């Protein structure tokens, strides 16, 4: 008689804010969270007076972070939080490496262990995690696609260890996304969207509404067998590579 | 404003009856496609007058198939037919691997090719295969997985080609499914293969279909090459061997 509760990190961003979106327009209470409280304090006043309630936190202290939870239940998390640093493995200090995995990854153990224990009291929860298909190949960013490989086992491994508690745990796997983190690519490179179409089979990017569109499906009951899986929400980006296939085959592909 | 068209092969089976009932609930004219007349139109009479029209073909005439769709737009394909024949190596002829292959993976690219075309015209099309965990894992019936490994590939293939004609294809992959056959063979006695699975139950039929409906989806147009597990858990690893290396319990 109570909405489900869904925990959203990284909320104020282009994938957040589409989640955010998306898990009200299903009825649920949402728990916007994000470091920067300006931004989240101006989409909240977006959303025009929503079920949802801003959480200021940088995701670095699990029992601080379930400390300012004590009156919510939280039915589902939506693990979002985290943005590359370092472009290239040139480009990457010991720093940047660790900062990568600290935002990343650990962000994601923490947002977990914040609402873990109540998941498992009550024999139902959903860990829906934001990973990225750097995270399956190498395209970049290396810090952070080895943090992201690292979020695809840490899905597994909560899966195996805490399904017989109810509580399923997913990744899904965005490719190029248009959000705010290529405003410096952009601006250096105009056309670098334009010339990233030849790579994708569907010759468009997914959306941030397409990523959230599949995190709401891992996080219902449509999918409550579904558990440990990584889901590619990427235009066809890991199924191969049409623009090789194009020079192999000598036929036109794209 | 007519209806989307889903052909769903191995219709009359425990998940095939599923893809047609929950297709039928979202609003789609099914054709409704398998071997066994028989049981097609048993399954015809219990869907009480639906939007479901039956196709009698066993998927070896791709040509034969897409011409008894002449007057069809077909929209979406869950290619879902297929069964094991062999369990092991040990048992497995040159004869069974070849038949496990044609009615396991041919059958598939048979069931594409009869609508692909029509799909590419339109600019418009989804195709969803059932597959299995053990096309990703070794878990018995060789030439069965092998097959199901080769949908895998097979799907890829289709999305790398056909993605820019605005079709996409998939997979999704249950693992043990608790079909009408299935709770009637544990009604004899299988609570021994619980231990495998996180969850420690079994995805149902609707399950599977949940997730084809998903992926068959505009909820899924960014989708396309995918392998999707409906299986509990079972392919993120073993959490009974987990529990022998770690000394801790799992289940
Ligand atoms: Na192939």
């Amino acid at each position: 008689t109570t909405p489900r509760t869904t925990l959203i990190t990284g909320a104020a961003g282009g994938i957040g804010q589409a989640l955010v979106r998306r898990f009200l327009a299903a009825g649920d209470r949402v728990l916007a969270l994000d470091r920067d409280r300006a931004a989240l304090a101006a989409f909240v006043d977006a959303l025009g007076g929503a079920a949802v309630a801003p959480v200021v936190d940088d995701l670095t202290d699990a029992a601080r972070l379930a400390d300012a939870l004590a009156n919510e239940r939280v039915d589902v998390l939506v693990a979002n939080a985290g943005t590359a640093a370092s472009a290239t493995l040139r480009a990457t200090t010991s720093a940047s490496w660790r900062a990568d995995l600290d935002a990343n990854l650990t962000a994601t153990y923490v947002s977990v262990e914040a609402v873990l224990a109540g998941m498992r009291a009550r024999r139902r929860g959903a860990i829906t995690i934001v990973g990225s298909v750097n995270g399956v190949a190498a395209l970049g960013h290396p810090a952070y696609s080895a943090a992201k490989a690292g979020l695809i086992s840490y899905a597994k491994s909560l899966a195996i260890e805490y399904g017989r508690d109810g509580v399923r745990a997913n990744v899904v796997c965005p490719g190029t996304v248009k959000t705010p983190a290529w405003e410096a690519r952009v601006r250096q490179n105009p056309q670098v969207f334009e010339q990233l179409k030849k790579w994708y089979p569907l010759d468009d990017f997914a959306t941030p509404d397409d990523v959230a569109n599949a995190a709401l499906f891992l996080s219902s009951d449509a999918a409550r067998a579904i558990t440990g899986a990584m889901l590619p929400v990427d235009g066809g980006l890991l199924a191969g590579n049409r623009v090789m296939a194009q020079e192999l085959t000598l036929e036109s592909f794209y």
